[PDB]
């Protein structure tokens, strides 16, 4: 009945650095996932109000999407390129744990992450 507050993007006090590899993921892989035809239901925070869906944040503690993760690329949030990764992780498991096996939902979320794997593969080596 309440949506959760969503995901911070910015901390002053947490360390943060620019890396060509989170560089990487923001001009390559964010951008490519971003503009999928299948890309619409990842790009803000799931809104379990308007979807009718509460239990969706008792099912999903730990809630990703795009939104959260281009705001924190933006913002040079991270600190390495195995940070960012978790957050897509985390952005398809959720999908994958919420929703039945097979929906279309999945299926979208699959098309992405196939994507995601496939630009991951050539992540460049550090410096
Ligand atoms: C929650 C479970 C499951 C899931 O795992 N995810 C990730 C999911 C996410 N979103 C959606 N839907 C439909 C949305 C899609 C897009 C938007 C969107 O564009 N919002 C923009 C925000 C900014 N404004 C200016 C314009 C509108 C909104 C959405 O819902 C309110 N469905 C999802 N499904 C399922 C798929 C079908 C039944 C629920």
């Amino acid at each position: 009945s309440m949506n959760p507050p969503p995901p911070e993007t910015s901390n002053p006090n947490k360390p943060k650095r620019q890396t060509n590899q989170l560089q990487y993921l923001l001009r390559v892989v964010l951008k490519t996932l971003w503009k999928h035809q299948f890309a619409w239901p990842f790009q803000q925070p799931v809104d379990a109000v308007k979807l009718n869906l509460p239990d969706y944040y008792k099912i999903i503690k730990t809630p990703m999407d795009m939104g959260t993760i281009k705001k924190r690329l933006e913002n040079n949030y991270y600190w390495n390129a195995q940070e960012c990764i978790q957050d897509f992780n985390t952005m398809f498991t959720n999908c994958y744990i919420y929703n039945k096996p097979g929906d279309d939902i999945v299926l979208m979320a699959e098309a992405l992450e196939k994507l995601f794997l496939q630009k991951i593969n050539e992540l460049p080596t550090e410096e």
